[PDB]
């Protein structure tokens, strides 16, 4: 079993630039075969998706398409970060990150604050 | 500024019995004037709001009519828990802890696990 980690406050972003959230399972452990989920909050939709060791591009809401990447340099270590392309006055507000091991689940919900 | 904290592991219920979800903003002040919205996640729809002082029984989803309260015996630390009378086996997932002070909010994701 492990628990999601997330940032506790506002993650700040300037309206045009990229943005970056962090989320990461804590004991750590190799996510590389976990589903991660990217959620807005609290109107859902989904910002990207990452299961079985693919993004799945056609889940995602048509404006997150070609406009998200989950970085993976630390996933091994169970952490993970999405990555916000050219955000936008709408990306502002609530997101939800989910980890999912086969029956097993946890999330962290966090906020992101869009700049002009 | 604050940051919303919830448990960071699975809550446990019984089917047909009660299940409580903590949720409380940190540093801890008077959240009795805040929005404290409870939705579930992945998939949104309002479990329970509050604002204004007052249970908004019109904004939460048919399904939760009734079935909801939001305890305050701590609000005035800034804490609050959800209490889900009769559980029910769709209240298994996940779960998203809001608090609003006028212009700003954070939040805090969480699951349920529902035992038959």
């Amino acid at each position: 079993q492990f628990r999601v980690i997330g940032p506790g406050y506002p993650i700040r972003a300037l309206v045009g630039d990229e943005a970056e959230l962090p989320c990461r399972i804590s004991p750590g452990k190799n996510a590389t075969g976990m589903e991660v989920g990217w959620y807005r909050s609290p109107f859902s939709r989904v910002v990207h998706l990452y299961r079985n060791g693919k993004d799945q591009d056609a889940e995602q809401a048509p404006e997150y398409r070609g406009r998200t990447e989950l970085l993976k340099e630390t996933i091994s270590e169970g952490k993970v970060t999405l990555r916000i392309q050219n955000v936008r006055f709408s990306d502002e507000g609530g997101y939800t990150c989910f980890f999912r091991d086969h029956s097993y689940q946890e999330e962290a919900a966090m906020e992101l604050k869009v700049e002009d």
